[PDB]
């Protein structure tokens, strides 16, 4: 993998903020793309734009063999059994909200539980609220342990035989952790239940293997994988979306329609309502090309030295407290011990540096932490350590600096 | 308006299929795009892609203001009062499906009545079939004219004091017909109704202003009108937005998260939940620009021009039928009378010309119109009347050619 001549296909990070070079360290926010998936997305409305699935004239052939062509190429990257079984959706948030709307809704009865993590992102938290209340059901948290992990004997006590469905990230977008999906999906199914892997943080970073993983649904965003905004997955076991009913209604999804009722069409394009995502989805089969072309292996590997060398150097300053655990994806966040995290974020971007401070969307997970907000760098595959060096250099300097502020003040 | 320099903005009109320079008649089913939209969304993705909504780095903040920028350049286009009333979807059918969950599935109950049309689009159909069996109201027709259009008395008889919603296309995109959508929203209000209109095929074609309709919701798709794929808009009345609850949940949409309960943002961000749509709402925000800089109403007297033009050359050719009124906008469908529209669309497409044969996402539509099938060509502001020459002569030339096919069998 060499980075300088994969840093030359992104052409956003050529340029400077405030005069000095950009330093983007929020692709766990959102990803940069490529000149291969920016150009796909031009060659589509260039050339061959048209509606789908009629194939009665050639642009409209061509526009399908790509949409088509592209769920092709998404089941085989995260190793799905059948296009079947690959629905394009508008985003992960979008994909979890139509398992909590046609499998949860449809599943849960009072007495039933969801089961689901304090560090869960809000898109795998509150489409499991609303489904629970509707139905009368119960939402339980697994616990985490001391750095931010989770303990496979804490899976096992709350998980129960009235668990229906479990639902956890893959990856935390805040401590980094990896979550043990493999063996949570054996514990889900030992006992009678479902499980729902949010795997947005992990597909654009690491090897997805559904087959390996045993989930029965798992919903990914390719604005976080170098692809276009606007579209995302949901993978499920195909019997279970087969006895799933559509979360959306219209036209492509139907097959036949009376003035009352309708069938609805085989999958996956019974879950796909309307004209689809056509371009973005597209896209995000060359981002997926563009990926398996550098290796996930490789990309995973660059992320691990990144984030031992980040951890590190990390510990070099004082009065950083770094949250979550040793072994992580690539992604720190961090406070600063005197300064709020989003004047860190301000300070930061004033010497061209890009991160993000908030809740990063994991509001139970900050009240856990005993924070109200955090500042967080992340890493991909554009990412160096030099880049890595200018944050904790501008980290130490900002600590002086409102020291200093703090110190005239003091005199005054 | 000048076509020939409008058409030299559009590269995809440029090339030839099967030999012969393309004849795209096929806007309907979607449009093509200027290079002042493709060149928006490569602006988007080489200078400026970041998160939105956090606005703490500079990309971050770029993002946003082009994001919340273009939901401003909709707000005038369509002229609503506030950005709150405009919601960013993935197209129309996803925002007639919000409106079918949010609002119908609320206000429904046994004895309440859904009154739709019987040339409704199946995005304008399904959503609402499910909605009344969900809620146990009904569901009701207003019936149509011969000549395909509605009127106002038979709306008067079909909607009453139990309905609680009128669902109707602005424009039919298989009859051209342009419903009294205006006098339409004056009869449902006088009964208690609100009123959902489906803008999909009007908003490319004429200028929209909801407040002189007083539609209380109202429906479009980009891709229908020169923008990016993968986008639409829901427009609502914001005293009627403001008590539905949201359709789907997840970051973004929310403002405090507990573990069991959260409260949601003000709109329009309650309606949005997840990254949202970044690019493709920039590219439809430049569409818009475009077609505003051409003038809608220039747009609208350009198709009424090619409509009037392909009604009399179409009269010109024997065995051909052409479906609904004379005022219509820019779409002919057809059939010829001893040919399957499908064959019809792949001669056509040999010929370089790209129509569409099928049921348009109409059904009931064609069963009233005693046909299993028909072909249908549309117009937009890049189409010329030599286009509309060459499908008459086309079409002139199948008959022919059919004929000859016939009788050299009925020799053999």
């Amino acid at each position: 993998m060499n980075i300088t001549d994969i840093r030359e296909q992104f052409p956003i990070l050529h340029q400077q903020v405030n005069g000095h070079d950009l330093v983007y360290l929020d692709s766990a926010a959102t990803s940069q793309k490529p000149r291969a998936v920016i150009e796909t997305l031009d060659k589509y409305y260039n050339q061959y734009n048209s509606n789908v699935h009629r194939g009665v004239h050639t642009l409209g052939t061509r526009a399908t063999d790509g949409y088509e062509g592209a769920r092709e190429k998404v089941r085989k990257f995260i190793n799905a059994k059948s296009m079947a079984e690959i629905i394009f959706t508008k985003g992960t948030t979008t994909s979890l909200n139509m398992v909590a709307l046609s499998y949860a809704r449809a599943n849960l009865k009072p007495g039933d539980e969801v089961v689901i993590t304090y560090m869960e992102h809000h898109a795998n938290i509150i489409p499991w609220q609303q489904a629970v209340k509707a139905t009368g059901a119960t939402l339980k948290y697994i616990p985490l342990q001391e750095d931010g992990t989770i303990s496979l004997e804490d899976v096992r006590e709350t998980v129960t035989s009235n668990t229906k469905i479990v639902a956890v990230s893959h990856v935390s977008n805040v401590l980094g952790t990896v979550n043990p999906i493999k063996e949570m999906a054996k514990i889900a199914h030992d006992n009678g239940a479902v499980i729902v892997v949010d795997g947005a943080q992990s597909t654009p970073h690491m090897k997805i293997d559904v087959q390996d993983l045993d989930c029965d649904f798992f919903a990914l965003s390719s604005h976080k994988m170098c692809g276009p905004t606007g579209v995302g997955v949901l993978y499920g076991k195909k019997a279970l979306l087969e006895n799933m009913e559509p979360a959306e209604f219209g036209g492509e999804m139907i097959d036949f329609v009376g003035l009352y009722e309708s069938t609805w069409k085989e999958l996956p394009w019974k879950f796909e309502a309307g004209t689809p995502i056509i371009a973005g989805a597209i896209g995000l089969g060359a981002a997926i090309d563009f990926l398996e072309e550098i290796g996930l292996d490789e990309i995973s590997r660059h992320e691990h030295k990144l984030a031992a060398y980040a951890l590190e150097r990390f510990r070099q300053l004082d009065g950083v407290t770094v949250y979550g655990p040793e072994e992580r994806a690539g992604l720190v966040t961090f406070n600063l011990d005197d300064v709020h995290p989003h004047d860190v974020a301000t300070v930061l971007d004033a010497e061209g540096i890009a991160v993000r401070a908030g809740h990063h969307a994991a509001q139970p997970l900050m009240k856990w932490l005993d924070v109200t907000a955090t500042a967080r760098a992340s890493f991909y595959l554009y990412n160096t350590e030099e880049e890595i060096d200018k944050l904790v250099e501008a980290l130490q300097k900002t600590k002086e600096y409102f020291t200093n502020v703090f110190v005239d003040l003091e005199h005054h």
